[PDB]
């Protein structure tokens, strides 16, 4: 076809949701005569641009890349939302990413302990950056103040790269951040990462150990980035758009790209990712009751 195919991303362009999808566009755009676009349309926890793949004709050219937010979260979260997720068409998932927890360097703590503290000693004050509601930084932060018996004061942005800007510029405190975007800026110093939840460290920051090693195990956050076509797409284009992700996630320049990152390539076939976004969306489910998440 000589339209493009349309991929869009409901958060803000430069986080981790928007370079995967755009990594694995490049590899396809042969595929299609039109192009592959990456199209940023955050706002709304992602709900703004979920609600328009939605509604998007089910011909396999408009495609949403996205967290788990509109896919497995909020509309256990959300009073009423103007699409269902359990209708989503599953075509792939391009890769997991384990959550971490960024501070700005400038806060005098250097250590997990000393940031529970920091936050016990005035509730409220120590303010904890958002992708949005229904994002996992989101739930991953809820998580925390539950296990911790902190109280952080949530500052929802339009996805994870204005939330960086602000918290390097000093303007918000913490971020329960993904890996692979966070990485980038704590080797310059820019920020400093004082955990990852999850199981194993990371490799690209070997230095930085899991909330596990430092005794709370009950922090495990490991987020995954979707491709999901509109309610009422065919099983055939569903898969034939997984197989063309899936040559691209298998190549040698997306692996090292993901790799370097912390992003573990996926691939899987539509309907092993319908069978993982149920398991997800349970699991976020139970966090949302144990945190009683708002
Ligand atoms: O829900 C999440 O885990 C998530 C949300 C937004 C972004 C982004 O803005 O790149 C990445 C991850």
């Amino acid at each position: 076809s000589n339209q493009p195919l349309k991929i869009v991303v409901p958060f803000s362009a430069g986080g981790t949701a928007d370079v995967l999808p755009r990594l694995v566009a490049e590899k396809i755009r042969a595929d299609y005569a039109g192009g592959v676009i990456i199209e940023n349309k955050p706002g709304a926890g992602g709900n703004i641009g979920a609600d328009l793949v939605f509604r998007a004709p089910p011909d396999g050219m408009t495609v949403l890349a996205s967290p788990p937010g509109p896919i497995a979260i909020n509309h256990n979260l959300y009073q009423k939302l103007s699409f269902d997720p359990t209708r989503w068409v599953p075509v792939t998932i391009l890769a997991t990413v384990p959550n971490v927890l960024v501070i700005n360097p400038k806060l005098p703590v250097k250590s997990l302990g000393e940031f529970i503290a920091y936050a016990k000693a005035n509730p409220k004050k120590v303010t904890v950056a958002t992708q949005g509601d229904g994002s996992t930084s989101h739930l991953t932060a809820a998580m925390f103040m539950q296990l911790t018996g902190t109280e952080l004061t949530v500052i929802p942005y339009k996805g994870t790269a204005p939330a960086l800007i602000d918290l390097i510029g000093g303007n918000v405190d913490v971020f329960f951040d993904n890996i692979s975007s966070s990485a980038t800026y704590h080797q310059a110093g820019k920020v400093r990462i004082l955990a990852v939840a999850d199981e194993q460290r990371s490799q690209i920051l070997p230095q930085v150990p899991t909330f596990a090693e430092q005794q709370w195990p009950a922090m495990q956050a490991v987020t995954f980035f979707s491709v999901v076509a509109p309610p009422g797409t065919s099983a055939e284009i569903a898969q034939k758009l997984q197989k063309q992700m899936a040559l691209a996630l298998s190549s040698n320049d997306i692996r090292k790209h993901f790799q370097e990152q912390g992003a573990v390539p996926c691939g899987w076939d539509p309907s092993k990712t319908a069978q993982f976004i149920r398991q997800e969306t349970e699991k976020w489910k139970k966090v949302l009751k144990a945190a009683n998440v708002k």
